[PDB]
């Protein structure tokens, strides 16, 4: 019984330019020249430190997430607005404000994803399982499994409300309506809930986002109705375009992700599949008659799959939508996720399983997943000597190597470190090590690792 | 003979889904999906191969160019419709084209840039002033010059209309409106225009750029009111986000820039520099209260001197589009540039000169853009020896490093080099050549570069 | 030598596909919609045999818990199995038939797969290594190198042997005996014996002699041992 009204808030947390400019439309601005978006360009998706260029980064796979959910926002706004946005105030300009809404959600997720893809994360919570016991007196508390089962997206909603700090708490003071919509997952990590898997916010954030749904009519478990369209977005974006890299690289052939699909036993039967394939075989006859080496072959090919993929997945994510808006719009939603109730959902599961099989176990992306792991853990290793003991009170962080290494972390982040509030002091010092490694490119992990490991060869015996 | 908004925004396409899509907006898709776009991100858009990843590269230079016009349409589609556009058929949508059909363009306009920035670019011009002599007689012909001065944009359009190419000779197969606005010097090298310095397109576009002008009522020498749009987006995304960039690679101060500002000429007595330092001046004493080290002060300082003239040169520059509508529309507008003729000229060009002295002109910008520059004429050098002779008729080619070479070149380019058109032969030589060199990152063509002076050890003895 | 050069044709057909899909290059999948899209193949009874038997055989051996690699390894590993027993019964099958014109001595058979049953489907597998196996990037960059490599050792070997039968003595710098010294001596016995054969034919056929017999990682050591000791005399 949610109401479109203070779903679409656009007041901002911050206490109260803009010519011609909704506040929606503002927040795209200020996601979009923040530092971490540039940041994301060297930030990888699936395959890490990759020489090729036309394989997708963070920055590019963000850029197409966000241009999927623009779209799906203009085919809401200017059509379909009926069936969807009933009962909503005329001060609402639905055209201007909901594709720009979609957009800049879509952009800022995956902001605060760590480097090295999802398998850096991983490392850092195994870092964080060791260096932060769970026996242990001063980190058994469950607070602490922020750190222990580390992931992006609390990262992500720490990065646009605490961390881009200029002289507020407030950090970038994105509206209501963008925060709210920005948890992909709402609950915390004490929180438990068999409806999410993973906690979206840290503790840090609590009270914020009590604050946001004091603001949109949502609650714990609850998402806001455009989180499923930019999760459904991100998914297909990054299984298809997962696998036009994966071709292009040449672990596979569009011959092989066609018999992947045909040969599912989900996909065998499954009408958006088969009219992709359908599709793709008659363009793909067309395309042999070329001279062509079969390279080339492949990626002409797979653009072609692209573009029907795209069109018949987002079609079928939209008509899921307006079909289940009265779902998505009641206070106890139980859907999962916006692609399972679509008819894309098979081509979808299909499309992750071939990029798992051919992509993320491959050998190259195995070992470069491995020195991505060491250098992780090296550079939080000699990052903890002086950082551990800053907040409590203990001195072992006084060494020279420890007050440059401290020297060498965010001053933004050290300010919000540095700050006065409720947070015990190991969980500041831990958040402040988290916030250092999720906020690093891999190409500046290396440098960083490298440069500290020549300067702690003294301090190392 | 003023020029109708009609065939300004023909939506048409040059080759003789779709779900709920326009076609203007189904362009920004095909641009932002294509690859070139991407691999924009490792091409250098003021400093050259730079470690710190929050430096602009020529991708996010291009999207926050792309935000910028689309903010721009939605103003001018939203707010100011009734006095820009007039006499408009109702079947095309302009809430939804202007916005992305300037969003597209903008995104577009540094697509075919070469490796190493503008002076890349300058490095391939004196490469083909020293291997195409003039005095020569296979070269003595004007078209020719269209590689002894080589610029982007015409590489650009050859890119969105032909270098892309599957199984057509329509490349992307933009629309016209967005083919006519992309143009940005509607002239070619042969003509000889006072009102424009630069050649927009090489002759190998000269019958398409015609198609175009036929189909959306333009003509030799004046140009798409959409593309003043962009050109003033670009001038202000990169005056303000290179100053931006010199401020965080510590090359200059805050003060440096509101001091050279005030102590300008132009603007000492300018009311938009007046209230944009005014308004900084008076956020940095609130910031300066802080506890903060220098280069944070300067950070955040310069990151709300970026958004105060952005706001100011924005709106100056769409109330000048606004004011001069009819004289853009006009068969025969002189109209050099937005940006001159808004109240917002002395600002952008008091920063482009900042830039200039401070940006560029810099010891390490000046040592990397000479060993760019080598790199560049090496590739291109190494490169003609597989290239040269191969539609002429000379067999020089025939060495193994020869058809290693030409093997290395990309497939695309090399079919759309094998076609069969009424080019001359050293024309098309040199095109190959111009387009395999143009569409390299910077990091691929130093590998290039250093593979192929590792395998070229023999045949140079 | 029919036989053998059709054995030689099958044993390489089929082994360097088994080897380009072992390097990762293709698929098993790509080289069955090769076969089955290819234009004298598409109506092939051999083909259409392989191609069943294969595809019976993966079909049962995707039901297990496998790796894309290993299922690609062994299905083809079936596929050489399939295909080398067929095409070798079909030549078989082919001289049987054609044996009185081989024994002809008139003989004009270019060979023997091309007049067997198994001509399409070995066309077709020569193709797929010629498009897959060769033209391949690493291929292609190792071949450029090999390439480099052999001119450089043959110019080197070519100054302590040329002059050597025709009288010039610009063989006698002391690079050029040591270089003339590091040759087979098999091949400078044969060089040195008295026949009707032209000097330069003679210098010519020493070259070719040593360097055909070199091994890969033979020629790549002589090659950077003799150019470290031709930094002098190069100058
Ligand atoms: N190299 C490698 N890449 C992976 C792996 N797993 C996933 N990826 C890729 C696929 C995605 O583009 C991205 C993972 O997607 P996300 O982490 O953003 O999913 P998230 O849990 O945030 O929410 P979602 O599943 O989309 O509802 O990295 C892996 O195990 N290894
Ligand atoms: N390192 C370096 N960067 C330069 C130089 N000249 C310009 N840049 C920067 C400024 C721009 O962001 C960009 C050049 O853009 P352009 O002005 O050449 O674009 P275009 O001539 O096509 O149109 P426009 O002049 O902007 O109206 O690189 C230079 O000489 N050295
Ligand atoms: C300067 C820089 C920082 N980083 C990482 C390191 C930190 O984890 C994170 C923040 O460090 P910062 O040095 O504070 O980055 P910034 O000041 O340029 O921008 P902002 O503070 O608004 O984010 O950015 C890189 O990955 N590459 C770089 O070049
Ligand atoms: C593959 C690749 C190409 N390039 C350059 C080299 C060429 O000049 C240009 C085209 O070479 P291609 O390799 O043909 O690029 P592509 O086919 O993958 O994508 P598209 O043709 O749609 O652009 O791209 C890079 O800079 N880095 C790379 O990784
Ligand atoms: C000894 C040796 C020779 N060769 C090449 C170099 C010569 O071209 C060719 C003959 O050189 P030889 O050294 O004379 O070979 P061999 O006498 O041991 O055996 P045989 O004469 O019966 O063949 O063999 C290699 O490739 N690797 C080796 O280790
Ligand atoms: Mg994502
Ligand atoms: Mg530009
Ligand atoms: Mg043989």
């Amino acid at each position: 019984s949610m109401h479109w009204n203070d779903l679409l808030n656009s007041n901002r947390r911050k206490p109260k330019t803009s010519k011609g400019r909704q506040q929606i439309e503002r927040d795209y601005d200020r996601i979009l020249f923040a530092a971490p978006t540039r940041r994301l360009a060297d930030k990888t998706q699936v395959f890490p430190l990759d020489k090729n260029d036309s394989v997708r980064t963070r920055l590019t796979h963000s850029h197409e997430v966000a241009n999927l959910s623009r779209g799906i926002g203009m085919r809401l706004a200017f059509e379909l607005e009926d069936d969807v946005f009933k009962d909503v105030s005329e001060d609402i300009c639905l055209k201007r404000d909901v594709p720009a809404l979609l957009a800049a959600i879509g952009l800022v997720h995956d902001m605060g994803n760590p480097p090295f893809g999802a398998q850096g994360a991983k490392a850092m919570s195994e870092w964080f399982t060791k260096n932060l016991p769970e026996h242990s007196d001063n980190y058994k508390d469950k607070i602490y499994g922020d750190f222990r089962h580390f992931d992006g997206n609390s990262q992500t909603l720490r990065l646009v409300t605490k961390l881009q700090i200029l002289n507020d708490t407030y950090g970038l003071n994105l509206t209501y309506a963008t925060l709210a919509s920005m948890i992909k997952y709402p609950r915390s990590s004490e929180s438990d809930s068999s409806l999410w898997k993973k906690h979206g916010f840290f503790l840090s954030e609590k009270d914020v986002v009590q604050d946001i749904w004091n603001n949109t009519g949502l609650s714990e478990g609850v998402r806001h109705p455009f989180t499923y369209i930019m999760e459904a977005c991100d998914d297909i974006a990054y299984s298809v375009l997962d696998a036009e890299d994966i071709i292009k690289k040449g672990f596979a052939s569009f011959h092989d992700l066609i018999d992947f699909i045909q040969s599912n036993q989900f996909c065998k039967e499954d009408d958006v599949a088969k009219r992709v394939i359908e599709n793709c075989k008659k363009i793909h006859a067309d395309y042999a008659q070329q001279k062509l080496s079969p390279a080339e072959l492949n990626d002409m090919s797979m653009q072609m799959f692209r573009v029907y993929a795209i069109a018949e997945l987002v079609d079928a994510v939209v008509i899921a939508f307006k079909d289940n808006i009265n779902e998505f719009l009641n206070d106890t939603c139980e859907i999962k996720d916006l692609i399972s109730c679509s008819s894309g959902k098979n081509l979808c599961q299909a499309l992750k399983k071939f990029d798992s099989s051919r992509g993320y176990q491959h050998r190259s992306v195995l070992k470069l997943e491995l020195e991505g792991s060491n250098y992780i853990k090296g550079l939080m290793d000699m990052l903890w000597l002086g950082i551990k003991g800053r907040a409590t009170g203990d001195t072992q962080y006084d060494t020279p190597f420890g007050r440059y290494v401290y020297g060498r972390i965010s001053e933004n982040y050290r300010r919000i470190f540095e700050q006065e509030n409720n947070l015990p002091a190991c969980y500041k010092e831990a958040q402040l090590l988290a916030d250092a490694i999720s906020g690093m490119t891999d190409s500046y992990l290396i440098a960083l690792h490298d440069e500290l490991r020549a300067l702690h060869q003294y301090e190392c015996r």
